């Protein structure tokens, strides 16, 4: 249907690459003698001229940019990130794809008010994967993500580096953060505030830029796709501009949780909110061509309900040179890794229905605001469970996400007989798309940390109103590991703390080297991640 946002100069601005975030300090962990990387991120308002010939857009971002800066962290290095709110609304940071302790996971009520900060302690022990960090503040997650609070966090492993996949952040390893927004006639953002169904957006962005282009060489590139949109799901394909309907083959190498067992030969990639898929595209057969990255219409080929607009079939263009300046020394091995699947279980799947209760998006008829009723599952730590995720609706779709865990997709049924499990769903994931009338069974090891964790739809409008609940990964009282201080996301020890802006700007007082060092060493003594050792 007709674009609402102003006409945009399509494919004229280069694809921006978010800069890599550098830690301020390293602190010796007195428990293990290892260095903890300490980072400071300032959440603040800024403006950005998205439309060349109109006014600016008002944004609020990590370090006053959108997307947020990219973290690049090796497995085995613990990090602490001081997320400092210097904005106008509260925040809660979640590292999506990290088995963080409950009080470092971005529990929706575990907020930082403007003029406060929270220290988040991350383990960085899981399989190499594309994580992302984004806002999770109760009721305002959609608008906080939409106005710019999302960034990438790449967990690296030299074992993955030895596969010789296309490499170098911003060279042949390219972040592809997809959003879908709407703009006013003067080039400001249309707010998601007041939307209670879905905010589709009519302007497609990659790394914060509407409809960009990139100059590429005729060789293989790693693309790290993330759907960071509020409500738009995508069916991605690549096409020569000389045959814009003919899909070109590519390989999917990784899902949310890390590498597939084998690359999946693909010409169409379904990706819904919060899904990461890493793709290798080989431009070598397309020297001197223009390859358009496009998006399936028809509400993602009858799987979704998303509105299509005039230009939401277009994502970006790749202008391919006639030859490479350096040899392509990259490869996509037929065997990528042994995926660490959980044990199969014979236990009766739990059932969760994602539907509506009057006007509210609910799980089993419950809204996250309803403290009394929102704790829908108690699961002993170390248990494997199958969850049957049911979308009985034909007029909504729900990408479902479970915190803490990686899961295997066991089965999909479609009441429209549309599809089953996709080949790129063969590995481990943490989001799965319930298309129209879809039921998906996932199987997950509820390990290794006890605590209260969220699961929800990652359509942020649904999530905000109010399609989110909690599970408690439980332990017996003789279980050690300081569990009494790490099970409760609201534990006073880990709460946000007020700061003076001068202190921050001068790196004095509680931002002195002494104060940060004492704080992180005290945190480290509690040994939050010890139960994941080996
Ligand atoms: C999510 O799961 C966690 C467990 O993984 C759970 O935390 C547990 O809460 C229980 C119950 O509150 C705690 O056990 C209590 O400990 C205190 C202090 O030592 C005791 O006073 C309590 O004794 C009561 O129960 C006794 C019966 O055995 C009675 O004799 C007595 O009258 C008391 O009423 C009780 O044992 C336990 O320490 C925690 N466990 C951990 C590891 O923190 C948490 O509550 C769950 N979250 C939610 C929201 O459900
Ligand atoms: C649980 O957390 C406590 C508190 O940080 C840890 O105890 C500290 O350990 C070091 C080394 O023995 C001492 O120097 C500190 O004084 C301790 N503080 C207190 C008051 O005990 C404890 O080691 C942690 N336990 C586990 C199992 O991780
Ligand atoms: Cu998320
Ligand atoms: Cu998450
Ligand atoms: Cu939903
Ligand atoms: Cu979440």
């Amino acid at each position: 249907v007709a674009q609402i946002s102003p006409q945009y100069p399509m494919f004229t601005v280069p694809l921006p690459i978010p800069p890599v975030k550098q830690p301020r300090l390293t602190v010796t962990n007195p428990v293990n003698g290892q260095e903890i990387w300490y980072y400071e991120v300032e959440i603040k308002p800024f403006t950005h001229q998205v439309y060349p010939d109109l006014g600016s857009a008002d944004l609020v971002g990590y370090d006053g940019m959108s997307p947020g800066p990219t973290f690049q962290v090796p497995r085995g290095v613990e990090t602490v990130v001081r997320f400092i709110n210097n904005a106008e609304a509260p925040n809660s940071v979640h590292l999506h794809g990290s088995f963080s302790r409950a009080a470092f996971d971005g529990w929706a009520e575990d907020i930082t008010e403007p003029g406060s900060f929270k220290d988040y302690y991350y383990p960085n022990r899981q399989s190499a994967r594309t994580l992302w960090y984004h806002d999770h503040a109760m009721h305002i997650t959609a608008e906080n993500a939409y106005r710019g609070q999302a960034g990438l966090y790449m967990l690296t492993d030299p074992a993955e580096d030895a596969l010789n996949l296309p490499s170098g952040y911003g060279e042949f390893d390219i972040p592809m953060i997809l959003t879908s927004k709407q703009y006013t006639a003067n080039g400001n953002l249309v707010t998601t505030n007041g939307e209670l169904n879905s905010f589709w957006g009519d302007v497609i962005h990659v790394n914060g830029q509407p409809w960009p282009f990139k100059n590429v060489e005729p060789r293989k590139y790693r693309f790290r796709f993330l759907d960071a949109a509020v409500s738009r799901s995508f069916g991605l394909y690549f096409a020569d501009t000389d045959a814009i309907d003919t899909r070109l083959p590519f390989k999917v190498i990784a899902s949310d949780s890390g590498l597939l067992e084998h690359p999946a030969d693909t010409s169409l990639l379904y990706i819904s909110m919060a899904e990461r898929y890493e793709v290798v595209f080989d431009f070598s057969d397309y020297a001197g061509k223009t390859i358009e990255l496009r998006n399936l219409g028809g509400s993602i080929g009858g799987i979704g309900t998303d509105t299509d607009y005039d230009n939401t079939d277009k994502v970006m263009r790749f202008v391919v040179a006639d030859d490479t300046t350096q040899p392509d020394t990259s490869v996509v091995p037929a065997n990528l890794r042994d995926v660490p699947f959980p044990s199969p279980t014979t236990n009766t799947p739990r059932q969760f229905r994602f539907g509506r209760t009057g006007p509210t998006w609910t799980i089993n008829g419950v809204a996250f605001a309803d403290v009394q009723n929102r704790l829908l599952a108690n699961v002993p730590v170390g248990t494997v469970e199958r969850w049957e995720l049911i979308n009985a609706g034909n007029t909504w779709t729900h990408p479902i996400h479970i915190h803490l865990v990686d899961f295997k997709v066991i089965s999909r049924t479609s009441g429209n007989n549309a599809r089953t499990v996709m080949p790129y769903e063969s590995g481990l994931k943490d989001v799965v798309w319930l298309g129209r009338r879809e039921t998906v069974v996932v199987e997950a090891h509820y390990a290794p940390f006890p605590g209260v964790y969220m699961f929800h739809c990652h359509n942020l409008i649904h999530e905000d109103h109010d399609m989110m609940a909690a599970f408690n990964a439980t332990v017996l009282p003789d279980y050690g590991y300081n569990a009494t201080v790490f099970v409760d996301p609201m534990e006073e020890l880990w709460q946000a703390r007020p700061y003076e802006l001068g202190e921050f700007q001068a790196q004095s007082g509680q931002f002195s080297v002494q104060a940060v060092t004492e704080r992180i060493q005290t945190m480290a003594e509690y040994r939050p991640y010890a139960a994941a050792d080996e």
